């Protein structure tokens, strides 16, 4: 029960991080990519953080992995133009991300 949701959170989590428009996300944005970026964004989030979460058993509940991951989606929109590559990945991420919560009947 415990150990079916870190399961089914282990393959959404791995199968985003493989996702051709994961790159931008993969770890924590750096200073020298986006100087100023963290006097902006006041709660970063990225995929090796939530990976470390995972492993940490932090996810104890589909509401605390949705947030962190959405997270990293809000941050790149409220950071980044809409035509951007970076904004354009955040949707098509986003997208993909729904459709494997949806293919895992992960509910609350
Ligand atoms: C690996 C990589 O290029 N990560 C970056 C670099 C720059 C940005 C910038 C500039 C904004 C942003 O929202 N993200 C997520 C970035 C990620």
């Amino acid at each position: 029960d415990p150990d079916q949701l870190y399961s089914t959170l282990k393959s959404i989590l791995q199968q985003v991080k493989s996702h051709q428009s994961a790159w931008p996300f993969m770890e924590p944005v750096k200073r020298t990519e986006a100087p100023g970026y963290y006097e902006v964004i006041r709660f970063p989030m990225d995929l090796k953080t939530m990976s470390e979460r995972l492993k940490n058993r932090y996810y104890v509940s589909k509401k605390l992995f949705m947030a962190d991951l959405q997270r990293v989606f809000t941050n790149c929109k409220e950071y980044n133009p809409p035509e951007s590559e970076y904004y354009k990945c955040a949707n098509i991420l986003e997208k993909f991300f729904f459709s494997k919560i949806k293919e895992a009947g992960l509910i609350d």
